[PDB]
Protein backbone atom coordinates (compact mmCIF):
# COMPACT_ATOMS: atom_id res chain seq x y z
CA UNK A 1 0.00 0.00 0.00
CA UNK A 2 1.13 3.49 -0.92
CA UNK A 3 -0.93 5.80 1.29
CA UNK A 4 -2.20 9.10 -0.10
CA UNK A 5 -1.95 12.11 2.22
CA UNK A 6 -5.09 14.22 2.54
CA UNK A 7 -4.83 17.84 3.75
CA UNK A 8 -8.01 19.06 5.44
CA UNK A 9 -9.02 22.77 5.02
CA UNK A 10 -12.15 24.59 6.20
CA UNK A 11 -12.25 28.12 4.71
CA UNK A 12 -15.23 30.49 4.60
CA UNK A 13 -16.60 31.47 1.16
CA UNK A 14 -13.55 33.52 0.23
CA UNK A 15 -10.40 31.50 0.38
CA UNK A 16 -7.67 33.73 1.70
CA UNK A 17 -4.24 34.40 0.13
CA UNK A 18 -2.71 33.35 3.44
CA UNK A 19 -4.35 29.86 3.12
CA UNK A 20 -3.08 29.58 -0.45
CA UNK A 21 0.42 30.38 0.89
CA UNK A 22 0.09 27.68 3.61
CA UNK A 23 -0.99 25.06 1.00
CA UNK A 24 1.86 25.99 -1.30
CA UNK A 25 4.34 25.67 1.59
CA UNK A 26 3.10 22.03 1.99
CA UNK A 27 2.53 21.20 -1.67
CA UNK A 28 4.87 18.20 -1.92
CA UNK A 29 3.13 16.58 1.02
CA UNK A 30 -0.42 16.84 -0.38
CA UNK A 31 -1.93 14.11 -2.55
CA UNK A 32 -5.55 15.11 -1.93
CA UNK A 33 -6.88 18.48 -0.80
CA UNK A 34 -10.02 18.02 1.29
CA UNK A 35 -12.23 21.08 1.08
CA UNK A 36 -14.53 20.84 4.10
CA UNK A 37 -17.76 22.87 3.47
CA UNK A 38 -20.07 22.13 6.42
CA UNK A 39 -18.75 25.20 8.23
CA UNK A 40 -20.39 27.40 5.54
CA UNK A 41 -23.95 28.01 6.77
CA UNK A 42 -26.45 27.58 3.91
CA UNK A 43 -23.73 26.63 1.45
CA UNK A 44 -24.72 26.15 -2.19
CA UNK A 45 -23.14 24.29 -5.08
CA UNK A 46 -22.54 27.71 -6.69
CA UNK A 47 -20.48 28.87 -3.76
CA UNK A 48 -18.59 25.59 -3.71
CA UNK A 49 -17.80 25.98 -7.44
CA UNK A 50 -16.47 29.51 -6.79
CA UNK A 51 -14.13 28.26 -4.06
CA UNK A 52 -12.88 25.40 -6.23
CA UNK A 53 -11.95 27.83 -9.02
CA UNK A 54 -9.57 29.71 -6.66
CA UNK A 55 -7.70 26.47 -5.88
CA UNK A 56 -7.17 25.88 -9.63
CA UNK A 57 -3.47 26.33 -10.12
CA UNK A 58 -2.26 23.54 -7.85
CA UNK A 59 -4.90 21.30 -9.49
CA UNK A 60 -1.91 19.56 -11.09
CA UNK A 61 -0.44 18.50 -7.70
CA UNK A 62 -3.50 17.05 -5.97
CA UNK A 63 -6.95 15.60 -6.24
CA UNK A 64 -9.81 17.74 -4.88
CA UNK A 65 -12.16 16.04 -2.38
CA UNK A 66 -15.22 17.92 -1.15
CA UNK A 67 -16.73 16.97 2.15
CA UNK A 68 -19.84 18.18 3.91
CA UNK A 69 -19.57 16.68 7.39
CA UNK A 70 -22.87 16.70 9.25
CA UNK A 71 -23.19 17.83 12.81
CA UNK A 72 -24.44 14.41 13.90
CA UNK A 73 -21.21 12.81 12.47
CA UNK A 74 -19.07 15.33 14.29
CA UNK A 75 -18.91 18.21 11.78
CA UNK A 76 -20.63 21.62 11.67
CA UNK A 77 -23.29 20.96 9.01
CA UNK A 78 -26.88 21.60 10.13
CA UNK A 79 -28.62 20.77 6.86
CA UNK A 80 -31.56 18.48 7.17
CA UNK A 81 -31.05 15.08 5.51
CA UNK A 82 -32.84 16.05 2.29
CA UNK A 83 -30.91 19.28 1.80
CA UNK A 84 -27.66 17.44 2.61
CA UNK A 85 -28.32 14.70 0.05
CA UNK A 86 -29.42 17.26 -2.53
CA UNK A 87 -26.08 19.05 -1.98
CA UNK A 88 -24.07 15.83 -2.37
CA UNK A 89 -25.93 14.97 -5.61
CA UNK A 90 -25.46 18.48 -7.05
CA UNK A 91 -21.64 18.30 -6.48
CA UNK A 92 -21.44 15.91 -9.47
CA UNK A 93 -21.91 18.96 -11.72
CA UNK A 94 -18.63 20.64 -10.66
CA UNK A 95 -15.89 19.61 -13.06
CA UNK A 96 -12.98 20.41 -10.74
CA UNK A 97 -14.13 18.00 -8.04
CA UNK A 98 -12.41 14.64 -8.18
CA UNK A 99 -13.76 12.94 -5.01
CA UNK A 100 -16.92 13.32 -2.89
CA UNK A 101 -17.63 12.18 0.67
CA UNK A 102 -21.08 10.81 1.48
CA UNK A 103 -22.00 9.68 4.96
CA UNK A 104 -23.27 6.23 5.99
CA UNK A 105 -25.32 5.60 9.12
CA UNK A 106 -27.85 2.92 10.12
CA UNK A 107 -30.96 5.02 9.25
CA UNK A 108 -30.11 5.86 5.65
CA UNK A 109 -32.51 5.29 2.78
CA UNK A 110 -30.54 2.58 0.96
CA UNK A 111 -32.03 2.84 -2.52
CA UNK A 112 -31.69 6.65 -2.46
CA UNK A 113 -28.03 6.43 -1.34
CA UNK A 114 -27.38 4.00 -4.13
CA UNK A 115 -29.12 6.30 -6.69
CA UNK A 116 -26.91 9.22 -5.57
CA UNK A 117 -23.72 7.14 -5.61
CA UNK A 118 -24.47 5.80 -9.10
CA UNK A 119 -25.11 9.38 -10.16
CA UNK A 120 -21.74 10.64 -8.79
CA UNK A 121 -19.96 7.73 -10.41
CA UNK A 122 -21.73 8.45 -13.78
CA UNK A 123 -20.08 11.88 -13.49
CA UNK A 124 -16.63 10.37 -12.95
CA UNK A 125 -16.38 11.29 -9.27
CA UNK A 126 -14.66 8.94 -6.82
CA UNK A 127 -17.02 8.26 -3.92
CA UNK A 128 -15.80 8.05 -0.31
CA UNK A 129 -18.54 6.59 1.80
CA UNK A 130 -17.79 7.48 5.44
CA UNK A 131 -18.92 6.78 8.98
CA UNK A 132 -17.85 8.51 12.21
CA UNK A 133 -18.30 7.75 15.89
CA UNK A 134 -16.88 10.56 18.03
CA UNK A 135 -18.03 8.94 21.26
CA UNK A 136 -16.49 5.49 21.21
CA UNK A 137 -15.16 2.51 19.25
CA UNK A 138 -17.64 -0.27 18.77
CA UNK A 139 -16.45 -3.86 19.23
CA UNK A 140 -14.46 -5.55 16.45
CA UNK A 141 -17.39 -7.46 15.01
CA UNK A 142 -19.47 -4.27 14.86
CA UNK A 143 -16.73 -2.32 13.14
CA UNK A 144 -16.59 -5.15 10.56
CA UNK A 145 -20.34 -5.10 9.98
CA UNK A 146 -20.25 -1.32 9.42
CA UNK A 147 -17.48 -1.85 6.81
CA UNK A 148 -19.68 -4.59 5.29
CA UNK A 149 -22.78 -2.45 4.94
CA UNK A 150 -20.81 0.47 3.46
CA UNK A 151 -19.09 -1.60 0.81
CA UNK A 152 -22.35 -2.88 -0.66
CA UNK A 153 -22.68 0.52 -2.37
CA UNK A 154 -19.52 -0.23 -4.45
CA UNK A 155 -17.84 3.05 -3.56
CA UNK A 156 -14.25 3.76 -4.45
CA UNK A 157 -13.41 4.07 -0.69
CA UNK A 158 -15.01 3.02 2.60
CA UNK A 159 -13.88 5.15 5.58
CA UNK A 160 -14.43 4.46 9.27
CA UNK A 161 -13.41 6.98 11.91
CA UNK A 162 -13.85 6.05 15.60
CA UNK A 163 -12.80 7.38 19.01
CA UNK A 164 -10.69 5.06 21.19
CA UNK A 165 -11.15 4.93 24.96
CA UNK A 166 -8.16 2.62 25.34
CA UNK A 167 -5.42 0.67 23.57
CA UNK A 168 -7.67 -2.27 22.75
CA UNK A 169 -10.00 0.08 20.81
CA UNK A 170 -7.04 1.27 18.72
CA UNK A 171 -6.06 -2.35 17.94
CA UNK A 172 -9.66 -3.21 17.07
CA UNK A 173 -9.88 -0.47 14.47
CA UNK A 174 -6.51 -1.58 12.94
CA UNK A 175 -7.76 -5.23 12.89
CA UNK A 176 -11.05 -4.27 11.22
CA UNK A 177 -9.32 -2.37 8.44
CA UNK A 178 -6.66 -5.08 8.06
CA UNK A 179 -9.21 -7.87 7.68
CA UNK A 180 -11.22 -5.75 5.25
CA UNK A 181 -8.12 -4.94 3.18
CA UNK A 182 -7.14 -8.62 2.91
CA UNK A 183 -10.61 -9.82 1.85
CA UNK A 184 -12.50 -7.13 -0.10
CA UNK A 185 -12.13 -5.25 -3.40
CA UNK A 186 -12.54 -1.58 -2.63
CA UNK A 187 -10.14 0.69 -0.84
CA UNK A 188 -10.48 1.04 2.93
CA UNK A 189 -9.55 3.87 5.29
CA UNK A 190 -9.51 3.49 9.08
CA UNK A 191 -8.98 6.30 11.63
CA UNK A 192 -8.63 5.87 15.38
CA UNK A 193 -8.97 9.48 16.59
CA UNK A 194 -7.05 11.38 19.27
CA UNK A 195 -3.41 11.24 20.34
CA UNK A 196 -3.99 7.68 21.53
CA UNK A 197 -4.93 6.72 17.92
CA UNK A 198 -2.17 8.55 16.14
CA UNK A 199 -0.52 5.29 15.08
CA UNK A 200 -3.57 4.57 12.81
CA UNK A 201 -2.73 7.72 10.92
CA UNK A 202 1.02 7.18 10.58
CA UNK A 203 1.05 3.43 9.99
CA UNK A 204 -2.20 3.38 7.96
CA UNK A 205 -0.43 1.65 5.04
CA UNK A 206 0.95 -1.16 7.23
CA UNK A 207 -2.64 -2.23 7.81
CA UNK A 208 -3.78 -1.77 4.26
CA UNK A 209 -5.57 1.61 4.36
CA UNK A 210 -5.47 3.98 1.39
CA UNK A 211 -5.72 7.52 2.85
CA UNK A 212 -4.48 9.37 5.86
CA UNK A 213 -5.77 12.82 6.83
CA UNK A 214 -3.74 15.67 8.26
CA UNK A 215 -3.88 19.44 8.58
CA UNK A 216 -2.41 22.68 7.31
CA UNK A 217 -3.19 24.93 10.28
CA UNK A 218 -4.77 23.64 13.45
CA UNK A 219 -6.01 20.05 13.67
CA UNK A 220 -9.39 19.73 11.97
CA UNK A 221 -10.07 16.55 13.93
CA UNK A 222 -8.68 15.09 17.21
CA UNK A 223 -5.23 13.55 16.60
CA UNK A 224 -4.50 15.12 13.20
CA UNK A 225 -0.94 16.25 12.60
CA UNK A 226 0.48 18.61 9.96
CA UNK A 227 0.58 17.02 6.49
CA UNK A 228 4.35 17.63 6.04
CA UNK A 229 5.09 15.56 9.20
CA UNK A 230 2.37 13.08 8.16
CA UNK A 231 3.99 12.50 4.72
CA UNK A 232 7.38 11.82 6.34
CA UNK A 233 5.71 9.24 8.64
CA UNK A 234 3.87 7.43 5.86
CA UNK A 235 7.19 7.16 3.91
CA UNK A 236 8.82 5.29 6.84
CA UNK A 237 6.41 2.28 6.78
CA UNK B 1 5.41 5.59 29.04
CA UNK B 2 8.77 7.13 28.18
CA UNK B 3 10.56 4.53 26.07
CA UNK B 4 14.29 4.05 26.50
CA UNK B 5 16.23 3.62 23.25
CA UNK B 6 18.71 0.75 23.15
CA UNK B 7 21.64 0.83 20.68
CA UNK B 8 22.79 -2.67 19.77
CA UNK B 9 26.54 -3.26 19.04
CA UNK B 10 28.35 -6.54 18.26
CA UNK B 11 32.10 -5.88 18.13
CA UNK B 12 35.05 -8.26 18.02
CA UNK B 13 37.19 -8.64 21.20
CA UNK B 14 39.03 -5.41 20.42
CA UNK B 15 36.60 -2.55 20.11
CA UNK B 16 37.82 -0.03 17.54
CA UNK B 17 38.00 3.74 18.24
CA UNK B 18 35.77 4.29 15.18
CA UNK B 19 32.85 2.47 16.89
CA UNK B 20 33.35 4.49 20.07
CA UNK B 21 33.20 7.66 17.96
CA UNK B 22 29.91 6.54 16.31
CA UNK B 23 28.39 5.92 19.77
CA UNK B 24 29.56 9.29 21.09
CA UNK B 25 28.05 10.97 17.97
CA UNK B 26 24.68 9.45 18.91
CA UNK B 27 24.92 9.96 22.66
CA UNK B 28 21.66 11.94 22.91
CA UNK B 29 19.74 9.12 21.23
CA UNK B 30 21.18 6.30 23.36
CA UNK B 31 19.63 5.47 26.71
CA UNK B 32 21.05 1.94 26.87
CA UNK B 33 24.07 0.52 25.08
CA UNK B 34 23.53 -3.18 24.40
CA UNK B 35 26.90 -4.93 24.12
CA UNK B 36 26.12 -8.21 22.33
CA UNK B 37 28.82 -10.84 23.14
CA UNK B 38 27.60 -14.12 21.57
CA UNK B 39 29.57 -13.33 18.42
CA UNK B 40 32.79 -13.88 20.43
CA UNK B 41 33.48 -17.63 20.32
CA UNK B 42 34.40 -18.94 23.79
CA UNK B 43 33.99 -15.52 25.40
CA UNK B 44 34.98 -15.09 29.06
CA UNK B 45 34.02 -12.64 31.78
CA UNK B 46 37.60 -11.29 31.56
CA UNK B 47 37.25 -10.52 27.90
CA UNK B 48 33.87 -8.91 28.47
CA UNK B 49 35.41 -6.73 31.23
CA UNK B 50 38.23 -5.73 28.82
CA UNK B 51 35.72 -4.68 26.14
CA UNK B 52 33.71 -2.66 28.66
CA UNK B 53 36.83 -0.75 29.73
CA UNK B 54 37.60 -0.11 26.04
CA UNK B 55 34.17 1.53 25.59
CA UNK B 56 35.17 3.99 28.30
CA UNK B 57 31.60 4.58 29.28
CA UNK B 58 31.18 8.11 30.65
CA UNK B 59 29.26 8.81 33.84
CA UNK B 60 25.55 9.50 33.35
CA UNK B 61 25.53 8.83 29.55
CA UNK B 62 23.75 5.48 29.08
CA UNK B 63 23.14 2.25 30.97
CA UNK B 64 25.23 -0.75 29.81
CA UNK B 65 23.36 -3.97 29.00
CA UNK B 66 25.31 -7.13 28.23
CA UNK B 67 23.62 -9.78 26.13
CA UNK B 68 24.74 -13.23 25.13
CA UNK B 69 22.14 -14.33 22.59
CA UNK B 70 22.17 -18.07 22.02
CA UNK B 71 22.09 -19.61 18.57
CA UNK B 72 18.77 -21.32 19.27
CA UNK B 73 17.17 -17.90 20.14
CA UNK B 74 18.54 -16.39 16.95
CA UNK B 75 22.02 -15.22 17.97
CA UNK B 76 25.50 -16.63 17.36
CA UNK B 77 26.26 -18.16 20.77
CA UNK B 78 27.27 -21.83 20.68
CA UNK B 79 27.81 -22.29 24.42
CA UNK B 80 26.19 -25.29 25.98
CA UNK B 81 23.47 -24.39 28.53
CA UNK B 82 25.76 -24.83 31.55
CA UNK B 83 28.52 -22.67 30.11
CA UNK B 84 25.92 -20.06 29.10
CA UNK B 85 24.34 -19.90 32.55
CA UNK B 86 27.80 -19.83 34.20
CA UNK B 87 28.61 -16.83 31.95
CA UNK B 88 25.39 -15.03 32.89
CA UNK B 89 26.09 -15.57 36.60
CA UNK B 90 29.72 -14.39 36.30
CA UNK B 91 28.58 -11.08 34.70
CA UNK B 92 27.36 -9.97 38.15
CA UNK B 93 31.02 -9.41 39.11
CA UNK B 94 31.58 -6.66 36.50
CA UNK B 95 30.96 -3.29 38.05
CA UNK B 96 30.32 -1.42 34.80
CA UNK B 97 27.40 -3.62 33.79
CA UNK B 98 24.03 -2.16 34.69
CA UNK B 99 21.68 -4.68 32.99
CA UNK B 100 21.94 -8.36 31.98
CA UNK B 101 19.81 -10.34 29.51
CA UNK B 102 18.95 -13.91 30.41
CA UNK B 103 16.95 -16.12 28.12
CA UNK B 104 13.63 -17.89 28.91
CA UNK B 105 12.42 -20.98 27.06
CA UNK B 106 10.14 -23.93 27.94
CA UNK B 107 12.93 -26.32 29.05
CA UNK B 108 14.68 -24.13 31.59
CA UNK B 109 15.53 -25.38 35.07
CA UNK B 110 13.27 -22.96 36.98
CA UNK B 111 14.87 -23.11 40.41
CA UNK B 112 18.33 -22.61 38.84
CA UNK B 113 17.10 -19.63 36.77
CA UNK B 114 15.66 -18.16 39.92
CA UNK B 115 18.93 -18.70 41.85
CA UNK B 116 20.89 -16.88 39.08
CA UNK B 117 18.38 -14.01 38.81
CA UNK B 118 18.38 -13.50 42.58
CA UNK B 119 22.17 -13.53 42.41
CA UNK B 120 22.26 -10.85 39.67
CA UNK B 121 19.79 -8.74 41.60
CA UNK B 122 21.90 -9.11 44.83
CA UNK B 123 24.68 -7.52 42.73
CA UNK B 124 22.49 -4.59 41.74
CA UNK B 125 22.04 -5.68 38.14
CA UNK B 126 18.73 -5.08 36.33
CA UNK B 127 17.60 -8.38 34.81
CA UNK B 128 15.99 -8.51 31.32
CA UNK B 129 14.44 -11.92 30.90
CA UNK B 130 13.92 -12.49 27.16
CA UNK B 131 12.33 -14.88 24.70
CA UNK B 132 12.70 -15.00 20.91
CA UNK B 133 10.88 -16.79 18.12
CA UNK B 134 12.46 -16.10 14.75
CA UNK B 135 10.08 -18.49 12.99
CA UNK B 136 6.63 -17.20 13.76
CA UNK B 137 4.28 -15.37 16.10
CA UNK B 138 2.39 -17.67 18.39
CA UNK B 139 -1.30 -17.01 18.95
CA UNK B 140 -2.38 -14.29 21.37
CA UNK B 141 -3.10 -16.59 24.29
CA UNK B 142 0.31 -18.26 23.89
CA UNK B 143 2.11 -14.93 23.81
CA UNK B 144 0.32 -14.07 27.07
CA UNK B 145 1.25 -17.35 28.74
CA UNK B 146 4.92 -16.84 27.79
CA UNK B 147 4.79 -13.35 29.42
CA UNK B 148 3.17 -15.00 32.45
CA UNK B 149 5.86 -17.60 32.90
CA UNK B 150 8.68 -15.02 32.46
CA UNK B 151 7.29 -12.60 35.02
CA UNK B 152 7.25 -15.20 37.80
CA UNK B 153 11.01 -14.63 38.12
CA UNK B 154 10.37 -10.98 39.20
CA UNK B 155 12.80 -9.55 36.69
CA UNK B 156 13.10 -5.86 36.04
CA UNK B 157 11.97 -6.38 32.40
CA UNK B 158 10.21 -9.13 30.43
CA UNK B 159 11.00 -9.06 26.71
CA UNK B 160 9.29 -10.94 23.91
CA UNK B 161 10.56 -10.80 20.34
CA UNK B 162 8.54 -12.63 17.61
CA UNK B 163 8.45 -12.81 13.79
CA UNK B 164 5.22 -11.69 12.08
CA UNK B 165 3.95 -13.20 8.85
CA UNK B 166 0.89 -11.07 8.57
CA UNK B 167 -0.90 -8.06 10.04
CA UNK B 168 -2.79 -10.08 12.67
CA UNK B 169 0.55 -11.32 14.07
CA UNK B 170 1.76 -7.74 14.55
CA UNK B 171 -1.52 -6.77 16.26
CA UNK B 172 -1.30 -9.85 18.51
CA UNK B 173 2.15 -8.89 19.76
CA UNK B 174 0.93 -5.31 20.45
CA UNK B 175 -2.16 -6.69 22.30
CA UNK B 176 -0.08 -9.08 24.43
CA UNK B 177 2.27 -6.31 25.54
CA UNK B 178 -0.58 -3.88 26.11
CA UNK B 179 -2.55 -6.29 28.28
CA UNK B 180 0.59 -7.16 30.25
CA UNK B 181 1.39 -3.46 30.77
CA UNK B 182 -2.14 -2.82 32.08
CA UNK B 183 -2.19 -5.71 34.55
CA UNK B 184 1.33 -6.51 35.79
CA UNK B 185 4.09 -4.92 37.88
CA UNK B 186 7.26 -5.28 35.94
CA UNK B 187 8.32 -3.53 32.79
CA UNK B 188 7.44 -5.20 29.47
CA UNK B 189 9.07 -5.00 26.07
CA UNK B 190 7.57 -6.35 22.86
CA UNK B 191 9.17 -6.67 19.40
CA UNK B 192 7.49 -7.72 16.19
CA UNK B 193 10.50 -8.23 13.94
CA UNK B 194 11.07 -7.30 10.30
CA UNK B 195 9.82 -4.37 8.26
CA UNK B 196 6.24 -5.55 8.73
CA UNK B 197 6.73 -5.17 12.52
CA UNK B 198 8.48 -1.82 12.51
CA UNK B 199 5.47 -0.13 14.08
CA UNK B 200 6.11 -2.18 17.28
CA UNK B 201 9.47 -0.50 17.55
CA UNK B 202 8.40 3.09 16.87
CA UNK B 203 5.08 3.02 18.72
CA UNK B 204 6.32 0.79 21.54
CA UNK B 205 5.38 3.34 24.21
CA UNK B 206 1.79 3.70 22.94
CA UNK B 207 1.29 0.11 24.02
CA UNK B 208 3.15 0.44 27.27
CA UNK B 209 6.57 -1.10 26.45
CA UNK B 210 9.75 0.17 28.14
CA UNK B 211 12.57 -0.36 25.62
CA UNK B 212 13.06 -0.15 21.87
CA UNK B 213 16.16 -1.51 20.12
CA UNK B 214 17.94 0.11 17.18
CA UNK B 215 21.36 0.13 15.53
CA UNK B 216 24.44 2.18 14.86
CA UNK B 217 25.63 0.57 11.65
CA UNK B 218 23.79 -2.26 9.99
CA UNK B 219 20.62 -3.68 11.56
CA UNK B 220 21.56 -6.18 14.24
CA UNK B 221 18.15 -7.81 13.97
CA UNK B 222 15.47 -7.79 11.27
CA UNK B 223 13.57 -4.46 11.18
CA UNK B 224 15.94 -2.39 13.35
CA UNK B 225 16.51 1.21 12.34
CA UNK B 226 19.26 3.68 13.33
CA UNK B 227 18.91 4.82 16.97
CA UNK B 228 18.91 8.56 16.01
CA UNK B 229 15.81 8.03 13.79
CA UNK B 230 14.39 5.65 16.42
CA UNK B 231 14.62 8.33 19.18
CA UNK B 232 12.84 10.86 16.94
CA UNK B 233 10.03 8.32 16.33
CA UNK B 234 9.52 7.47 19.99
CA UNK B 235 9.29 11.25 20.72
CA UNK B 236 6.34 11.58 18.27
CA UNK B 237 4.01 9.18 20.16
C1 LIG C 1 -12.86 11.73 6.91
C2 LIG C 1 -12.80 12.70 8.09
O1 LIG C 1 -13.99 12.77 8.95
C3 LIG C 1 -11.61 12.34 8.95
C4 LIG C 1 -11.21 13.45 9.89
C5 LIG C 1 -9.99 13.00 10.64
O2 LIG C 1 -10.18 12.42 11.72
O3 LIG C 1 -8.85 13.23 10.17
C6 LIG C 1 -10.92 14.75 9.13
C7 LIG C 1 -12.20 15.14 8.39
O4 LIG C 1 -12.01 16.37 7.68
C8 LIG C 1 -12.54 14.04 7.41
O5 LIG C 1 -13.69 14.34 6.55
C1 LIG D 1 16.35 -8.15 22.66
C2 LIG D 1 16.96 -8.51 21.30
O1 LIG D 1 17.05 -9.95 21.04
C3 LIG D 1 16.13 -7.85 20.22
C4 LIG D 1 16.79 -7.69 18.87
C5 LIG D 1 15.90 -6.88 17.94
O2 LIG D 1 14.97 -7.45 17.34
O3 LIG D 1 16.15 -5.65 17.81
C6 LIG D 1 18.15 -7.05 19.02
C7 LIG D 1 19.00 -7.95 19.98
O4 LIG D 1 20.37 -7.48 20.12
C8 LIG D 1 18.37 -7.96 21.35
O5 LIG D 1 19.15 -8.67 22.38
LI1 LIG E 1 6.05 6.89 13.06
Amino acid sequence: THVEVVATIAPQLYIEETLIQKINHRIDAIDVLELRIDQIENVTVNQVAEMITKLKVMQDSFKLLVTYRTKLQGGYGQFTNDLYLNLISDLANINGIDMIDIEWQADIDIEKHQRIITHLQQYNKEVVISHHNFESTPPLDELQFIFFKMQKFNPEYVKLAVMPHNKNDVLNLLQAMSTFSDTMDCKVVGISMSKLGLISRTAQGVFGGALTYGCIGEPQAPGQIDVTDLKAQVTLY
